[PDB]
């Protein structure tokens, strides 16, 4: 009986699409013909174990298309999951793909209930509901991690829908019904609350990582053992032994990332906290780059530009800011990134062969330790302590 | 067979003193004759349920004195628990009571092993061990909360001793032996690590509170419901539903408290994080005071100057910064603080009678909600949401 349309087929879109398609008609809409074509062949266009396997082994009422009229037709719900983020040039939060999908749906099927899953600024929903004069827009935050997308939906921490209504609960049941986890905590709120819940949840996660990275910098510069200190600190149950693995800096979260983005949007965000994670991150990259330059390297080898294993994001990857700082000093950099087709990145040679890379670099820096590097461990610089995230 | 001396009898000192006195000879040394006199009469000089009751109902090998020669004589361990904190005038971290007790013990019983429990700056132990030429000084952080002092020792999150040695484990066993909780996680480290573990654990707790207070400010200024937002944010298990009750600002932790203390000690502490909690706290008090002044009050009534129920600390209490801000505007303030003998505080009248206070104040502000105020709830301003800490 029920038809759900996903507008945008990135990992957030497919995650929800596949979850719901176990019991309902799901139609995935995208603007890239080629991704759509593979989806229709049951081939996942992104790396994510469960998405790839549910799409090829489980019976799903799922299909993809680049046709919005066929996609939105008779849709009961349209989940919006198109790209949103702060623009790196203008520094304004860019919500144009979402604006666009809303005008389209309003135009093509003003009876569908639109659930926004893409992160948006606090107050976006209330404002657009008013600027266009519609009422069928509801925000519902996404809390999943790239690479565990479907997984986090099959076992969600919780579900938050930005509307207190029957249609809002109807949607929550769709999500609970597809999930493996039972008794998912479910909270119904207004849309501005729900947007703020997303903003603050991410702010905190970024804050936690920023904090462990200062702690780690502090230990390193003071000659202390990071791991014993973190163990000691995390034995306090109010702090916890989780999400505490030092790195070269954090990236992502749809949070202003430098002080220019913070300034262009202060007042949409909690000013002191953001200022804090932004300054800590900038500071962490200076410390890390300084720490690498002190080993007086001749050629630095950057091992992987993606941040998390199996990722497809370079944008938000802190190793970039390290390269930037080392190159500022004139040190040559070579890169080992299989996912990268380009032969040079900001003019640094991208070496295709792992062994040639290992031989040419006197210092190899890597955000997380890796098996492939075990044989050159003696020249590997990483602040990874636990091997997770 | 074993004798332990506690130098300093505040709640940290008595906590440990009573814990250990269940199975060993404990002698408490203080410089205030009157406190000592009451201890010898089995009367606790501080409010703390378990300390008062263990001291008066359990068989303890415990006594107090103002005589250092008798106190330190034949002591195997001397636990140092004298006052340390940033001085509010010079802004330097003041460790003089601890310096003093160490010269004394070195002088009187250079064979006792000194365990510092008072919070000290990172590197203090290593440095003093060297400046004096002694070796019997070990730092071991205290993680207890005023009012639950003995309680937190009977059920500690963990035990950290700043030394890897037999004498260090001997001490850890004293602590484990007195405890009710079993299998206490125990970590042995060097002293600088152990000092940093204390610094960072407190930094994080202050950070968490600072964060929930921005979140709360953000909601209030945006018209949102704080409680739903916090519920939503805390349903993420990486964040947790604990230690998240909004207040007028945090106080304490032996952390630099304003930017002058931060500046006088930057480089002993994690610069960006501290700068962040300090700015957030200053900002929270501006927001709260502004929020109270907007109710255009004629007389503001400050209900309790202590921060936590049953506390004896005014120093670190954020309601002070609120008074300061409201008085800056010329609004009269009256105070209801039974623990305070003074008839005026910074020239604001301290009203002794709760009913007269209730009648004279058009706005009553209070850090946590209280039963006594239920009948005037309509004019009570508090940001307390959960009724805890
Ligand atoms: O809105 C989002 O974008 C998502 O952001 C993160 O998901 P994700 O960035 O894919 O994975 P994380 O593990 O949270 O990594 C976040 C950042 O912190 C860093 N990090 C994370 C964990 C850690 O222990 N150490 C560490 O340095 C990562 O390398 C990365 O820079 C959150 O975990 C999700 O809940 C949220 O929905
Ligand atoms: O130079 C930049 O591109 C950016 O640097 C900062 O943004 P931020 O995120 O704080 O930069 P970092 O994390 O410190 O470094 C990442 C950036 O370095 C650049 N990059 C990367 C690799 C490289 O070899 N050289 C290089 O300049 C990339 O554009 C990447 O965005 C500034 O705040 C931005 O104004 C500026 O756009
Ligand atoms: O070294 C110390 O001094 C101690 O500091 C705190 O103990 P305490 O300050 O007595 O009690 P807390 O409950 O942690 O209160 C800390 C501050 O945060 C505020 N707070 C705390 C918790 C909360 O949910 N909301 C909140 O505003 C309190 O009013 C106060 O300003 C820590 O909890 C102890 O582990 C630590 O040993
Ligand atoms: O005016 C001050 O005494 C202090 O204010 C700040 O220190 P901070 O902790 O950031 O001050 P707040 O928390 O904003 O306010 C607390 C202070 O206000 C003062 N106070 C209290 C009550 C009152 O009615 N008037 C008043 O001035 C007390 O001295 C108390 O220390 C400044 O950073 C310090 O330089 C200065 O010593």
């Amino acid at each position: 009986f029920m038809k759900i349309t996903i507008s945008g087929t990135g990992y957030v879109g497919l995650s929800n699409g596949v979850l719901i398609a176990q019991n309902h008609e799901v139609v995935a809409l995208d603007i890239v013909q080629a991704k759509v074509d593979m989806l229709n062949q049951k081939i996942s266009p992104i790396v994510d174990k469960e998405i790839q396997e549910y799409l090829a082994e489980k019976p799903l009422n799922f299909r993809a298309t680049t046709d919005k009229h066929d996609a939105y037709r008779n849709a009961d719900y349209v989940i919006i999951a198109t790209p949103t983020d702060y623009d790196p040039k203008t520094n304004y939060f860019n919500t144009s793909t979402v604006e666009a999908v809303i005008r389209d749906v309003t135009e093509i099927n003003p009876n569908a209930v639109m659930i926004i899953k893409s992160t948006i600024p606090v107050g976006f929903t209330r404002d657009i509901k008013e600027r266009l004069g519609i009422d069928n827009v509801i925000f519902s935050p996404e809390f999943l991690r790239e690479g565990r997308a479907l997984y986090d939906n099959l076992h969600p921490s919780r579900i938050v829908i930005g509307e207190r209504s029957a249609r809002a609960e109807r949607f929550a049941d769709l999500l609970k019904e597809g999930a493996i986890k039972q008794d998912i905590p479910t909270l119904f709120t207004d849309s501005t609350e729900a947007e703020a819940i997303k903003l603050f949840a991410n702010t905190y996660l970024a804050l936690r990582v920023a904090y462990f990275n200062e702690l780690d910098s502090y230990a390193e510069s003071q000659g202390l053992n990071s791991k014993q200190i973190i163990e000691g600190v995390c034995l306090d149950p109010r702090i916890g032994n989780h999400y505490n693995n030092p790195s070269f800096g954090y990236g992502g979260y749809c949070l202003p990332k430098d002080t220019k983005q913070l300034l262009a949007n202060y007042e949409s965000v909690p000013n002191n906290i953001i200022a804090a994670i932004v300054d800590a991150n900038r500071t962490r990259k200076d410390f890390i780059a300084d720490s690498i330059l002190a080993r007086k390297p001749k050629v630095v080898g950057v091992y992987r530009l993606i941040m998390k294993s199996g990722s497809d994001n370079f944008r938000a990857s802190s190793i970039q800011g390290i390269m930037k700082r080392i190159k500022a000093k004139g040190i040559p950099v070579i890169i080992y990134e299989p996912v990268m087709q380009e032969d040079e990145f900001f003019n640094s040679r991208v070496v295709r062969d792992l062994n040639a890379f290992k031989q040419e670099a006197d210092v190899i820096i890597s955000n997380r330790m890796a098996e492939e590097l075990a044989d050159v461990a003696d020249k590997v610089y990483t602040r990874d302590l636990f091997g997770n995230d």
